[PDB]
């Protein structure tokens, strides 16, 4: 009685919902579709107790429009805290250096497992999972994992790390993880944040990866760095990406390389590539336009194998221009058009736009 009828109402008393609508246009041209998405996401309060326990969903629906993301799907989340820690069992979505769920395009990719994130020691976030499915973005059901390029088969990726901050402007990162039988992957990181109030942001990235099992053998090395300047409405970075080894960049098939210089398209991620980008970013918030939006952004590579010689070369440009409604009936409503042009001697020359408008609605 009591307290288990009381737990009940507790998850629904401070649980709070929210309707996304999504409409998306993709074109490649190289050198087409249009779809409906809606997202409903549910997270429940937490029962009463020193352990709380609670349930969220995601519901997601996406069919294609005339002029593969034709779909529903509803993915429960089982949830606990005690103190300052939360673990999640059943559909996941979150970023992490050597594990990142995708979310560019209509629906989003979801993985299914465990995620444990322990927040009880001053400044450090420890986190694991156990995954062992993965939901591609544009389908409905789960299946197992695959690595990007390399391929192989796994049915299981396990990770653990910790983000320690060091001073309140300098934050440490060591995470190591398994796809099993396929690689394993460990990630350092050092990230300083220099507030001069006007900022630098210096993101310094290592990773390296074997092969795991019974896999062929890989080497894989990418070192990263990545400098991000903030001046007023004004925001420039500059990132260097260097990969070596035998391999390309390993990561999970669908998801997202945390790589500096992985943009729209490409991921500079190839054998033995170099690249630099130079990113700008304008806020309009300032000027007196709030709403509004502009990104552009290089990246050049080279030294790319090309089977025995690394004569390989890449460039990318990306820009983006958006809106976001302030005021009135529609506000919150939201444009976003991403164009993109990738030159290669070793791929396909591809320019690429994206037009993405977007609702969110809190329902309670």
């Amino acid at each position: 009685e009591n307290l288990y009828f009381q737990g009940l109402e507790d998850l629904v008393e401070d649980s709070h919902a929210s309707l996304e609508l999504r409409n998306f246009y993709f074109n490649r041209d190289f050198r087409d579709e249009w779809a409906q998405g809606f997202l409903l996401r549910l997270e429940s309060g937490f029962s009463e107790g020193t352990v709380g326990f609670g349930v969220d969903a995601i519901g997601l629906l996406g069919f294609k429009l005339d002029s593969q993301d034709d779909y529903a799907k509803l993915g429960l989340t089982a949830k606990a805290r005690v103190s300052n820690s939360l673990l999640k069992v059943g559909a996941l979505h979150f970023k992490s250096p050597l594990v990142s769920a995708n979310d560019t395009r209509l629906l989003p990719e979801l993985f299914r497992g465990a995620l444990l994130d322990v927040q009880e020691i001053d400044g450090l976030t420890l986190r694991g999972a156990h995954l062992d499915r993965n939901k591609l973005n544009s389908s409905s059901d789960y299946q197992v994992f695959s690595a990007n390029r390399i391929g192989g088969r796994s049915d299981a990726f396990d990770f653990a790390g910790g983000d320690y901050r060091l001073t309140p402007a300098l934050t440490a990162s060591l995470h190591q993880g398994r796809l099993k039988d396929i690689y394993r992957q460990t990630f350092a990181g050092l990230v300083h944040t220099l507030d001069l109030g006007r900022s630098l942001k210096s993101d310094l990235r290592f990773a390296r990866a074997s092969e795991d099992g019974g896999f062929r053998e890989l080497d894989n090395r990418a070192f990263g760095a990545l400098f991000s300047l903030r001046l007023g409405a004004h925001a420039v970075a500059a990132g260097y990406q260097r990969i070596s080894g035998d391999d390309p960049y390993p990561y999970i098939a669908g998801s997202d390389p945390y790589l500096v210089n992985f943009i729209q398209i490409g991921d500079f991620g190839n054998v033995d590539e170099r690249s630099w980008q130079l990113r700008y970013d304008y806020d309009f918030g300032a000027l007196g336009l709030p709403g509004l939006s502009f990104m552009s952004r290089y990246v050049s590579g080279d030294n790319v194998a090309r089977g025995a010689a690394n004569d390989g070369k890449e460039w990318e440009r990306n820009t983006d221009l958006g809106y976001v409604v302030q005021s009135g009936p529609l506000k919150n409503l939201g444009v976003k058009w991403r164009n993109a042009t990738v030159r290669s001697n070793f791929a396909n020359d591809l320019d690429e736009n994206r037009l993405i408008l977007s609702y969110s609605l809190a329902l309670w």
